[PDB]
């Protein structure tokens, strides 16, 4: 109980460090962190994180240089205080650089303190000393909260009938959607004048009132109870409703769906709805959007929505990639969505970038499809 401790060392992927401490089975309440002066940063964020659960939490530094005698003394001489104190230590070797993780290895070790890695693919706790210990499967209870906060980021987070009807109305576009392609861009330049005008309805020129696929999506509007449409008129009964007909509706539809596989797959641990993402770089910013975010097996998923088509120079693959790592390390993953077909360009380029994607063509099986990849994050 109160001698149980961890000890781990500091990188800058060190989700591994603090997924075991949130497992209700491991009876440790306190981590000793071992890095250098530069990571001080990084330990306050662990911190963050694990002192919201009344875990406790010590850094001990170590000199900077890659001289492994200068470390081994630096880790001998915490190793012998703690040992003088009946301390039941347990080394926590999933993470940081080679060089100091074995030369902290070789301290630990020699006082038979025993010695385990989460290996970072299939979430098992590993026992390396003694290898008689039982492996474990790490529970999933870090949020994407916590995630953010972990890589140096700050999220900013967020009916039952008008949930279902913008469910089931996302459904019916999304299982029809290269029928509703056209239609739908020109909901959206409507949806995009009100949001503009600062108002609910607009008059739909003569020609808009004539077209086919549009006439469908308004009258799905009209028997959704979210819009009427009346004499050329189209008003939304609210914000939600227009920001829906919008673009939204997809994200939506996503969201409500990962939601429903959650309700089998117990490794979706997480989840929110255009989550805004924050990081200070001295005075200046950088926001950035996360259409749906999941944590599964302890591992960032991120789905970015797309309603229109990528430019042409495009950057949405790129930059999704780029997020992916930034925000959640090396087993983070990321989806693209897409409601408009996707050029082979693109297909290619995700598939060179570690990026899932959901097309058109799929989008009639978007649930079998996200199960799938939630699968892949293993933890079952
Ligand atoms: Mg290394």
């Amino acid at each position: 109980n109160a001698m149980a401790i961890h000890v781990g060392i500091i990188d800058q992927d060190p989700v591994r460090l603090v997924t075991p401490l949130l497992d209700h089975r491991t009876v440790s309440r306190h981590i000793i962190f071992i890095g250098d002066h530069t990571q001080t940063v990084i330990y306050q964020r662990l911190s963050d994180v694990l002192n919201k659960r009344n875990i406790s939490t010590d850094f001990f530094e170590i000199p900077a240089g890659s001289n492994t005698s200068a470390i081994k003394s630096a880790i001998r001489e915490l190793a012998e205080t703690l040992k003088a104190r009946g301390e039941e230590v347990k080394f926590n070797a999933s993470c940081g650089l080679r060089h100091r993780l074995l030369s902290a290895y070789e301290v630990f070790r020699s006082y038979h303190w025993p010695i385990f890695v989460v290996e970072p693919n299939s979430d098992c706790l590993c026992w390396l000393y003694p290898e008689g210990n039982n492996d474990t499967q790490v529970q999933d209870r870090i949020t994407i909260a916590d995630y953010l906060t972990i890589f140096g980021a700050r999220g900013e987070f967020n009916s039952p009938q008008l949930d279902q009807q913008l469910y089931q109305l996302g459904e019916r576009w999304a299982s029809n959607a290269l029928e509703l392609g056209p239609g739908l861009a020109t909901l959206n330049y409507l949806a995009t004048t009100c949001r503009k005008e600062q108002k609910l309805d607009v008059e739909l020129s003569d020609k808009q009132q004539g077209y086919r696929e549009l006439n469908l999506l308004l009258s799905d509007l009209v028997e959704a109870k979210i819009a009427s449409y009346e004499n050329g008129i189209l008003t939304f009964i609210n914000e939600e409703a227009r920001r829906f007909a919008n673009g939204e509706w997809l994200e939506t539809l996503v969201h409500s769906t990962v939601k429903q596989i959650q309700d089998d797959m117990p490794t979706i641990q997480d989840r929110s709805l255009n989550v805004q993402v924050y990081r200070q770089l001295g005075e200046r910013e950088v926001r950035n959007e996360l259409d749906v975010a999941t944590v599964v097996n302890n591992k960032l998923h991120i789905i970015e929505c797309k309603t229109k088509g990528m430019r042409d120079g495009d950057d949405t693959l790129y930059k999704l990639e780029s997020l992916r790592d930034l925000l959640g390390g090396l087993q983070a993953r990321a989806m693209l969505v897409s409601f408009r077909p996707l050029r082979h360009n693109d297909i290619t380029r995700a598939e060179d970038l570690g990026l899932a994607l959901i097309g058109p063509d799929e989008l009639k099986d978007l649930k079998t499809h996200l199960t799938q990849w939630f699968k892949a994050a293993g933890g079952n």
